[PDB]
């Protein structure tokens, strides 16, 4: 019998109970601050949600503090929902969040540290005038929330967006202010989309072209593009475009309005929601946090006493081609690497399974690169309108193709009765052009009942002819984060195999295709636990 086999060893999560949306992340005076929607009374959502608070010097090891923002005014008497942090000139962290007032209205409130000499910013004070912003004209009281981090225009005016919808039409309501206290709604929203429902936790920020670095939220220029991110219809979507502060106009590069279809981009194609980023000026990088929901049952959560994880902080930047974003675990995670097991120039015959020995299979960092043999043998399949998730669910690791499925078997039991398969497939259209599919087959991840074992998939934008297909996996008990092609395609999975209660997990490399594939390089590292120190009461 193993105690709490589903808790992670290096992912952020509270000592116990329910946690969802990441809030107000930021770097202040050398300290990384992290906040999050928290229910201090149960392992499920509840009537009283507050901001949990933790600090870190490296984004890996944390110190849990007492909740920072909780009901104290009429403006947030019923709950303190999502918000963002903006460090104003003069070095004051300003927090804008959505509060549920005494009349159950979603309103935007302001708060800031009450003791800037405290490196951990434990105590916060609320602005006497809260709420600072209330639902506009024709917007429902429960469809106006999640203010973003603000950006200061060259005209000295601050901007922020607040999510919501007007008649089921997603909205990124734009507000302006010079003193950060008196805000005025701009005539038109920054962006929007028909019939998408409320836009949750919108994020708007710039990314430097031809650079793998991040930018302060207030930078603008021709060598900069902006990202409009919004959560709706159950997923986080984003679109790259150009921002004209003068006209408060956001023009999507592909000219499309978000539709929540295979036409739009996502940060992650698995369990990933309410993602929020912040700029780290110490390392000139933009860091992204995201809530990773549970996929087990509510009864399971109540029984184990907790629910919700945060994805591991990832650096974020725009690809050299300028058409999509790239994500990668922040370098500080590399410090958790212990012993290493490596493989090179290893052939994987059709229908073969190769076990990787010597690694702590439940807590590891695994990278593998495949060198393909005979691309022309790729199954012919035009994927212009194909839904990659549907395809992955239809063709799991047991569905044998020509090129694919080949990849990893993670959180697998000795006998393989339970396994999580992260793999690729290679296809070609009629004109000989290749496409690459990345799948997270969770269909056999557990023999347990009442577990959402839906699989996830996405197409990887690489040319198999000149690029080996690479895959990195962050394995941490009940969560697996997969990065294909250096972060071009990310998929986060939650799995709950039964075997982990009394036996060790295993790790395998496999190839169930009819074509041979070669492992050119494979690096696996056992990952030690991140430190979580409690400093409360
Ligand atoms: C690689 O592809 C194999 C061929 O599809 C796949 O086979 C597994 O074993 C047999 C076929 O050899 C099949 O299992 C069937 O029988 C069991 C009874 O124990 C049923 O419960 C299953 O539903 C199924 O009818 C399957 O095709 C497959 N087994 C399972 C669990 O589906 C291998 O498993 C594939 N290898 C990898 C690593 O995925
Ligand atoms: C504001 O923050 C400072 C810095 O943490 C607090 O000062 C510490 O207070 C504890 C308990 O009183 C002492 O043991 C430490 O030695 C103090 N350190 C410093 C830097 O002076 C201070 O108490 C906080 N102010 C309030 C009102 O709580
Ligand atoms: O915890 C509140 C936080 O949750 C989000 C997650 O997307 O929205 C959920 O909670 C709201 C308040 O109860 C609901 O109105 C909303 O429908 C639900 O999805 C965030 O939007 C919000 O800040």
């Amino acid at each position: 019998q193993i105690e709490q086999p589903y808790r992670t060893g290096y992912h952020f999560q509270p000592p116990s109970n329910w946690m969802n949306d990441p809030n107000g992340p930021m770097l202040y005076q050398g300290v990384y601050h992290f906040f999050y929607q928290y229910n201090p009374y149960a392992a499920t959502f509840g009537d009283v949600i507050i901001w949990g608070h933790a600090v870190s010097y490296d984004l890996v090891n944390w110190i849990h503090l007492d909740p920072a923002i909780y009901p104290t005014q009429e403006a947030d008497s019923k709950s303190c929902w999502s918000g963002s942090a903006t460090i104003l000139p003069g070095n004051i962290p300003a927090m804008l969040y959505t509060g549920s007032d005494s009349k159950s209205r979603q309103v935007q409130d302001l708060a800031w540290p009450k003791n800037l000499s405290d490196p951990f910013l434990r105590e916060w004070v609320k602005h006497p005038k809260n709420p600072l912003i209330t639902p506009p004209e024709g917007v429902k009281d429960d469809c106006f929330r999640d203010p973003s981090t603000a950006w200061l225009g060259p005209d000295g005016v601050w901007r922020i967006v607040v999510g919501g919808d007007r008649d089921n039409n997603g909205m990124a309501f734009l507000y302006q202010s010079t003193d950060f206290v008196n805000w005025k709604r701009y005539d038109q929203p920054l962006s929007s989309a028909d019939a998408t429902g409320t836009w949750e936790c919108p994020d708007f920020y710039p990314v430097p072209l031809n650079s793998t670095n991040g930018l302060d939220t207030s930078v603008y220029g021709g060598s900069v593009r902006h990202v409009m991110k919004a959560g709706f219809e159950g997923h986080d979507w984003y679109t790259i475009g150009t921002y004209s502060p003068d006209r408060e106009n956001f023009l999507p590069q592909n000219g499309l309005s978000l539709t929540g279809s295979t036409l739009d981009l996502r940060y992650d194609y698995g369990q990933f929601y309410a993602s929020k980023s912040f700029f780290d000026d110490a390392k000139n990088r933009r860091v992204l946090w995201a809530w990773v929901p549970e996929t087990d049952s509510q009864a399971d959560d109540i029984e184990k006493g907790w629910a919700g994880l945060q994805s591991f902080p990832r650096a974020l930047w725009i690809d050299r081609n300028g058409k999509q974003l790239i994500q990668w675990p922040v370098e500080e995670i590399e410090e958790l690497r212990q012993n290493q097991v490596n493989l090179q120039n290893k052939n994987l015959k059709p229908g073969s399974v190769l076990e990787i020995h010597g690694i702590a299979a439940s807590q590891a960092d695994v990278t593998i690169s495949f060198k393909l043999e005979g691309l022309k043998e790729a199954e012919v399949l035009d994927t212009t309108l194909v839904d990659p998730q549907a395809l992955c669910n239809e063709r799991g690791a047991s569905s044998r193709g020509a090129l694919g499925p080949f990849g990893l078997l993670a959180m697998a039991s000795k006998d393989l009765k339970e396994q999580s398969a992260i793999f690729f497939r290679v296809f070609q259209n009629q004109l000989g052009r290749y496409s690459v599919l990345m799948c997270s087959d969770l269909s056999r991840s557990t023999v347990r009942s009442n577990i959402d074992t839906t699989s996830y998939g996405a197409f990887v934008d690489i040319d198999p002819r000149s690029e080996e297909i690479s895959l990195r996996n962050l394995i941490d008990h009940s969560i697996i984060e997969s990065f294909g092609a250096g972060g071009k395609t990310c998929i986060t999975s939650r799995i709950y195999p039964k075997f982990v209660n009394n036996e060790e997990a295993h790790l395998f490399v496999f190839n169930n295709g009819t074509q041979n594939v070669k492992i050119s390089e494979m690096s696996a590292w056992s990952m030690k636990n991140a430190k979580f120190v409690v400093d409360q009461s």
